[PDB]
This record gives C-alpha cells, structure tokens and sequence, in this order.
C-alpha cells in the first residue's frame, strides 16, 4: 500500500499479454511480494470521470471520487461487479505507486514482445503513479486456459428496425467475424460459437472447446507453467495447423496421462461443471434493449438530441446497465489446472471486467450500425 | 455526328479540374442547349496493370477509349454503388481533332496560368462527354467538393503518423498546401462538420464554406459565376466579395437587404442535410479500408514488383486485386463533386419562401492505377510536415 516501484525493479517484470487498454506483465523475481502476481498497467492511447460519468454511477461515492484511473477500476469492480458476479472468481486488485521512471522503464523493456499493431495504437500511460496487482492465474505444473466468451446471447428488441431483423438470429460475433476478415484483422473465419458455449448444454459447451481450439483468435489461450503453448500474444492469431496441433500435443505430455482431446474435454468439464457462465450471461443480459435503443437515452442523458420521454433517472438506469453488461461480454475467464479416472483440480477466475467509457456509446451504435449493414450487404 | 471547326465557337469556358475542361453551350441547336461539354486535358485506354487489376469488369476494359471508358466506369462500377438517382455517365459526342484544336486555343485566356502550363485539351481523341448543365434548372447553383469526410483507424498506420487518426486529411494537407503557395490562408471548412450528420454542423461547414471557398465552394446564377475561383482554387472572401455576391442575391431571395446571404447559406445547409446526399457518398469514401499505408502493400503485389515498402502479403490475389479496386473507387468519391440547384424543396424560416432542389454528383473519374505510389508520396509529405509543425514548440 506505500512502497513506490522504481526504474530499477523494472527488470523484475516481463511481458505476460495486452488487450486493448491494458500492459501485463507476470513477476520473474524472488521477491514473496510478488512472487506469483501480475502487474497490469494502463496503456494511453498515442480525469478521472467526465461529469456524465460522475453522475451515471453516482450510486457509489467512492467510486466517483476515484483519485486516479487504477483505484477507479478497483472499487469498479468491486463496488459494482462483484455484487453482481461474486466475490468466488472475482478479485479487483491491489493498488501499487510506481515511478514515471519505472514506467518508462517497463515501455522501453517490452516494446519488442508487442504485437506491431498494438505498439502503433498504444503504449504505457507513464503519466500514471500507480498500477494494479493481480493474482497470476496460470500458477495454481500448472495448465492455465483463458477464455474470451464474447456474448452469449441474441437480442429481441422492439428498437432493432426491418432492415437490421438479422440482428435477431445470427450472433453479433459471427456477423463481425465477416467484418475482420474485411479489415484484414483476422484470416479465417472462427469456428467459435458463443452460443453454443452460454446454452448450458454439456455437448455444446464441448463443440465451442473444439471451436475455440481450431481458430483461437483472440479467444483462447493456453499456459503451461505461465508461458504460452497456443493462442496469440497480445492479439489475435491464426488456426491451429497440424504443426501447432502437434506442438500443442507434445506440450501436454506429462500433464495428460495418454492428450489433446482429453484436454478439451477436461477444459469443457470444468467450464460446463463451475456454472461460471450463467452469472455472466445474466450480465450480459443487463443490455436489455440493444444498442439500438440504448443510445437514444445516451444522448437525452448528456443533453443533445436524438441524431437518430422516459424521466432522466430510467435513462440513466439503462445506459448504466448497458455498460455493466459491455464490461461483462468483454471480460475473460482463467480456468487453473493441476494434477483412466486421472483427476484435476481446477480454479476459475474473471479477469479484464474494465469499466467502459460513457463516450463510447456513440463508437458502440456506429460500430453496430456497420456489423449489420456489411452482413446484410454480404447475405 | 461530328463536332467540326465552326461549332467550337459555340461553346464557352465554364471551368476545369485537374483532369478536364468544360464548356457550357451558347448556341440555338436543340441538342446542345442546357447542356455542358467535358473534355479531357492531356498533362504533358488502359495499361497492362489496369487490365489485370479491373479484369473482372470486361465492359470496363474492352472500352474503345477513355471517354467510353469514363461512361462505363460511372455506370458499371459507380452507379451501384451510390445509386442512379443522381448521378449520369452522360453521353459520348464525336469531335474533330480540329473542333477540340479551336476550343484549346479559344478558352486559352480564360484559364488559370498555371493550369495552362500543366496541360492542354487532349487533341488527340475522337470524342467528348456530354451531360445536363446542373447550373440550369433564375437558377442558383451550388457546387461542393466536399473531400473525405472520415479519419481512417488502420492497423497499418504507423506509430509515428498516429496523428492521421485524430486530424482530417483535408486539415493537414491545407498546411501543406500553404507551404507551396497553392492557397492563402488556411480554410476554415472541416469535412467532419459537413459528414457528421448534425444539422448543426452541416450549417457550420457552409458558413465554412463561404468564408474560404478555395476549390470547394462555388455558387453559379444562372451558370454564371458569383462566388468561387474559375477553373481553380479561390481567396477568402473579403467584405467587398460579400458585398457583392449579397447584391447578386438581389431576386433570388427576397430579404431585407443585408440579410440575403445568410437566409442562402441556411438554405444550402437544409438542402445538403435535408437530402442525406452525403451518407452513401461517405460509405463509398469508406471503400478506403486500410488507408494508403495499408492499400500500398497490395498494390505492389498487383503489379508484380517486389514490396520497396506480411498479413497483405500472405491475402489470395483476388482479395489484393479487391482492395485496390476499392481504394480507387474511394479516391474518386473523396475528389468528386456534388451540385446543388434552385429554382423559386426547401422553405426560408424568414419569408416564407419555397424553393425547389435538385441534387447531382459531378467528377466521377476513374483514377489511374499507376497514381497508387503518388498517393503513397503525397501522404507521407503531409503527415511528416504536419508533425513538423507540431513539434514545433
Ligand atoms: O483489441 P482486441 O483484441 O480486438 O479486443 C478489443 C478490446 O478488448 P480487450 O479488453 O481485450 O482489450 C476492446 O476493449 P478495449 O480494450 O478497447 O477497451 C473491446 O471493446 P469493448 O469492450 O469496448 O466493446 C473490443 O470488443 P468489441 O469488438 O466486441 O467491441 C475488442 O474485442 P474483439 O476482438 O473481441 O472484438
Ligand atoms: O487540381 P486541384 O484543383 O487542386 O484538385 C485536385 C483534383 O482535381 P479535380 O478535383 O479537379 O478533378 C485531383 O484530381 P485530378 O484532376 O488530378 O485527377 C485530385 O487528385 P486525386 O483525386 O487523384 O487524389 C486532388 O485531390 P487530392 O489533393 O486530395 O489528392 C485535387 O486537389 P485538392 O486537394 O485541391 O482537392
Ligand atoms: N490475473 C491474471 N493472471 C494471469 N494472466 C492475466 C491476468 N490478467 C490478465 N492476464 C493476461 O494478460 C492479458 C491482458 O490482460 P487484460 O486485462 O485482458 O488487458 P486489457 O484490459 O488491455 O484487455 C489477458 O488476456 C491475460 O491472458
Ligand atoms: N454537369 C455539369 N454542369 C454544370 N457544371 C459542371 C458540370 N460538370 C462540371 N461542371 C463545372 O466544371 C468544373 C470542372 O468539372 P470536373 O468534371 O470537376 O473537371 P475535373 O475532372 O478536371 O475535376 C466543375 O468543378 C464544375 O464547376
Ligand atoms: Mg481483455
Ligand atoms: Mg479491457
Ligand atoms: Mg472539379
Ligand atoms: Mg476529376
Ligand atoms: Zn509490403
């Protein structure tokens, strides 16, 4: 709680992973304060809250008065998502001060391990003094897997029009597979199908495992130990060939007692059997009129006119309920295993749940506004 | 039938781009009045590359010469895509060698100097492009050439140009421009402002508009000038040109004097935002992908040269060839035109005025192939000099 890190404990830290908005790094010293543990640090794309901001979460006054963004994102989570999810697989965090120099240190250090793309959009936010530290989840040898589910459900809203219908059948991450390929952000289409994996049905909880396997993306991750044995590094990557099946094979020996389809399967048994899913999905679902409704009480709310009559305080509910629900379809899951009636034990844990800028409302109804008019177009 | 000598002397300058000349009719005959002449310069059909790029257009590349080849661009390639509505790929007209000799010679004076010195009328084609003179409905006309209305979010941008997604390409490149005295002071328009879809904003790029209309604005009544430059980009205006073009209102407008100009411009923004004109034009500026920076890459692939310049690389040719196509048909929506006419519909809030609009795209052209590394050029210069400028502290 009182330690600043400095430029020169820097080099206890080493590239673990990034998303979008954030640097991971897992602790590669000897040091039992953070042996075991992660740092994440914010990335500033190349204060605190915005008074909309302010007022939309207004329920909690220690959230609001958030001195920086990191102490922000921890009572978010466990001021507003945790009530929500649990506090069995969620964990918001321990604060740490860290040096500008530190920061810098920690940019410049891992700057070659980043993905080209994600150093061009974005490095450490070094105006920062403070970080976020974290259980690392794939230390219980330990098989780690990460799952990116996306959203498990299909909307049903009076607010979706005639010509975007198909918004009603066809999943929101299946349309905007159609849309990467497009912008040359993916390769192939993915297998995976998030509703088979939210549908709470063991053989389809199985076939997204084989899914997710074939074409991880960004959705699915493997650690052995901590390092990783399929999936990218800190983005995206291509179908599982033969020779990374074969790779991914010989990985596991050891581990499994035989491999890789006992693998999914295991992995499928503890996704299936934890049950994690259904509280996720009832968040998920806290976006109760899609986006297409939604965004008309954005713009009551921060007082412009509908480009495209509740009272204010409904308003407000549902745009805060849209993005508790964003935050939910984009988190993460680390599944933890550790060892024919072989038996594992497993911990599951949520990681990534961000709490999501209110500006984003407008990017959210454009990006919406795009998915459907290009799979339409395509169809 | 066949323009000859004698009849170049019934056609009079009406302006330029870059790439062609036209001529507005002044003579009786019944074909031709209402009408404009558009005539290709020579800047002193398709190549090998273009043949390969655009083989999926047959029509397109068995076109007999440039002219058929511009008519068949708009009509098979352009038109689905924005629609038939408002747009014409007109109508080809032969023409003597001597016909477009007397026209060069002619319009001579009335050309920008510097337009002159770039290129002259191709003497060398057969034939010229005819199409409806949309300064004719006591008509005023507006002209907008409105350029990209978006900021690209390419991967392939790197670090070091990140400022190319914050700030417009027409912002940037007015610095640049500046620089090599091709304008006088910076233009107060914004692209963003006229695409946003606000109505507010709209109003506020015409108001833009006609404060700097340098190659963007113009304003025609009865297919004469009053506002905006003559083959080319114009000055601010100045209270003597606003005094002016206020006087050329007189009529048109029936308003207190003084107060014509604004009652125009409101009524220019409510016909531009009131027919939503500029949302499938930006959707096809949108064909634009991966910014130049990306497009690039596929371009060398296409013309079979290695990369001077591995995602682009690795794509099946088809989709190479795909991208490109794209981004010529987005840098012909990014440069082309929109005309706005009225005739004595939209209302004026004032006098209860009604005016009748119609709406036309103009400068559909087809963008050669070989431009790909000229764009690349011209892009580099003006995000390295605006970061100059920025560092500048
Ligand atoms: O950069 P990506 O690997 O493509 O993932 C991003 C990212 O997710 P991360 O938390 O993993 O970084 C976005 O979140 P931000 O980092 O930008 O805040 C998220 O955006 P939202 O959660 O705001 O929607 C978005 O998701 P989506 O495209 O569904 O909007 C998108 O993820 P995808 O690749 O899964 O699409
Ligand atoms: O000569 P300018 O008056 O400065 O205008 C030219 C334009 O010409 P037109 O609008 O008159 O057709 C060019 O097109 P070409 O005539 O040379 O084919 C165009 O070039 P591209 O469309 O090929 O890009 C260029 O646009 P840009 O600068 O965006 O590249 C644009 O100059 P402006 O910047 O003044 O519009
Ligand atoms: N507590 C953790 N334990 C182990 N790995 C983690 C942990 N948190 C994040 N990671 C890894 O780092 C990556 C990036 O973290 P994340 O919080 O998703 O970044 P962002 O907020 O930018 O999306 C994750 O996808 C995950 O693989
Ligand atoms: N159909 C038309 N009716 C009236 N004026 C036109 C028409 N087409 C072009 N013009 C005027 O002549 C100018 C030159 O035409 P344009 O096709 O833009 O040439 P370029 O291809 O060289 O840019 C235009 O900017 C516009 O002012
Ligand atoms: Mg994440
Ligand atoms: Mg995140
Ligand atoms: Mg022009
Ligand atoms: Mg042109
Ligand atoms: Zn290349």
């Amino acid at each position: 709680m009182e330690m600043i890190l400095e430029e020169k404990d820097a080099s206890d830290w080493i590239y673990r992973g990034e998303g979008g908005a954030n640097l991971v790094l897992a602790y590669a010293g000897s040091s039992p304060l953070f042996v075991g543990k992660v740092i994440r640090i914010q990335k500033a794309r190349r204060s605190v809250l915005t008074s909309d901001e302010q007022h939309l979460w207004r329920e909690n006054n220690e959230l609001i008065s958030s001195p920086n963004k990191e102490v922000l994102e921890q009572r978010y989570v466990q001021n507003v998502i945790i009530p929500l999810l649990g506090p069995k697989h969620v964990d918001a965090g321990v604060r740490v001060s860290v040096s500008k120099e530190f920061l810098e240190c920690v940019d410049k250090k891992v700057t070659k391990q980043r993905p080209l793309w994600r150093v061009n959009a974005a490095n450490v936010d070094t105006s920062h003094d403070s970080a976020l530290i974290l259980n690392d989840h794939s230390l219980f040898d330990c098989i780690s897997v990460e799952i990116k589910p996306k959203c498990g459900f299909l909307p049903t809203s009076r607010f979706i029009g005639k010509e975007n219908i198909l918004k009603t059948s066809v999943s929101r991450f299946k349309m905007h597979q159609l849309l990467k390929l497009e912008y040359i952000e993916i390769s192939e289409e993915s297998e995976y199908d998030p509703l088979d994996l939210f549908s709470g049905s063991k053989e389809r909880v199985l076939e997204a495992i084989k899914a997710l396997y074939s074409t991880p993306q960004n959705n699915f991750r493997v650690f052995l130990n901590g390092s990783l044995i399929l999936g990218g590094s800190g983005e995206s990557t291509g179908r599982t060939s033969p020779e990374i099946g074969y790779a991914f094979e010989d990985a596991l020996k050891g581990f499994i007692q035989s491999r890789t389809e006992c693998f999914l399967q295991l992995v499928s048994d503890a996704v299936y059997g934890s049950g994690v899913l259904d509280r996720l999905l009832e968040i998920q679902k806290l976006d109760k009129l899609d986006i297409e409704g939604a965004i008309h009480c954005y713009y009551d709310i921060i007082n412009q006119p509908c480009p495209i009559a509740l009272p204010l305080d409904e308003s407000l509910k549902i745009v805060k309920e849209y993005l508790i629900a964003a935050t939910a379809k984009d988190c993460s899951i680390m599944i933890s295993f550790q060892s024919t009636n072989q038996t594992f034990d497993y911990k599951v844990h949520f990681i990534d749940l961000s709490l999501k800028p209110l500006k984003r409302m407008e990017s959210y109804y454009k990006l919406d506004k795009k998915i459907i008019s290009f799979y339409n177009r395509k169809q």
